[PDB]
């Protein structure tokens, strides 16, 4: 009856029979009609290629169901055929939904290993996946980001794709995202993870000093405090990292320098410093230097 019709439309979707799908829909089979697993024609079009069928179905119906936790965009991305993703987007454009809204959807798929890495995640945008799936998916990352996929989209653990590329220390992905990104004022660098870490808080922890500077020159707020009241300046000092520190003293609000816990109101005390692990435990001129700079700035501020 109803189920005898959804059978026809799913078959046609699978076979790239746009003719035959249009025909079913003109005669009043609802486009988004599901099978017991929440699969719909569009899911199937995206799994199987079917650029033109996908383009069409995307224009007629927003899919509101998940198949093995996924929405038709997510399946298009893992298929790694780029024309189908543009199709999907232009289908949805005709219909009134914008690419940002569409491309930044989150799946509801629990995981314990993301391609080659070992991460637990309960929900993810497709830009996060790409970032985990190695360089076979670099070409997609480019296209997704040109289309309007946000390098600061939030997964269900409040992490962004940039944060994700940092964690998996995947540089090619991170540069591509920041260099491909049309705006550069479309990034939400005010987003912080479950422990209040910014992107700048990462990077320092990761020991990516030069990427950290690009964040600063993108006017990221340098006064964002994590859950433990920690401000990037403190991490910069602690990471050694001399050039970043000269710049964080410059830009950091004065109240936060006065309340810094590596001095006693007047002298810098190097024993109060818990250097990060990639920093040598022995002697180092950068260890000397950053604390000498912090002394200079403390003396300047204390005078007012």
């Amino acid at each position: 009856s109803d189920d005898e019709n959804m059978e026809k439309i799913h078959v046609a979707a699978r076979k790239g029979q746009t003719d035959e799908v249009r025909r079913l829909i003109e005669t009043g089979v609802s486009p988004t009609i599901q099978n017991r697993f929440g699969c719909t024609a569009l899911h199937l079009a995206c799994k199987f290629g079917c650029v033109d069928t996908a383009k069409y179905l995307a224009s007629v119906g927003e899919v509101h169901s998940l198949w093995h936790g996924q929405k038709p965009i997510h399946l298009a991305v893992m298929a790694n055929k780029t024309d189908l993703v543009v199709a999907l987007v232009e289908g949805a454009k005709e219909r009134g939904q914008m690419p940002e809204s569409l491309l930044n959807e989150c799946d509801e798929r629990e995981v314990n290993e993301i391609g080659s890495h070992v991460k637990h995640c309960k929900g993810q945008t497709a830009l996060h996946w790409c970032v985990g799936l190695g360089p076979e998916y670099l070409e997609m990352i480019k296209i997704l980001v040109q289309l309007g996929a946000s390098p600061t989209a939030k997964d269900k653990a409040d992490e962004t794709p940039l944060m994700r590329a940092m964690e998996f220390r995947n540089r090619e992905a991170l540069d591509l995202m920041m260099d491909t990104v049309p705006s550069k004022s479309s990034l939400r660098l005010d987003y912080a993870n479950k422990q209040g870490n910014s992107h700048l808080h990462w990077a320092i922890l990761i020991n990516w000093e030069d990427v950290a500077m690009r964040f600063v020159e993108m006017g990221i707020d340098v006064n964002m405090e994590d859950n433990e009241h920690t401000v990037p300046l403190y991490l910069s000092v602690r990471a050694a990292m001399v050039l970043l520190t000269k710049e964080l003293l410059q830009k950091t609000d004065v109240f936060l320098i006065q309340a810094c816990p590596y001095h006693n109101g007047t002298t810098v005390l190097p024993d109060r410093v818990v250097w990060l692990d990639f920093v040598p435990a022995a002697a180092d001129p950068s260890k000397q230097e950053v604390l000498q700079l912090l002394q200079e700035k403390l003396d300047e501020v204390v005078r007012s």
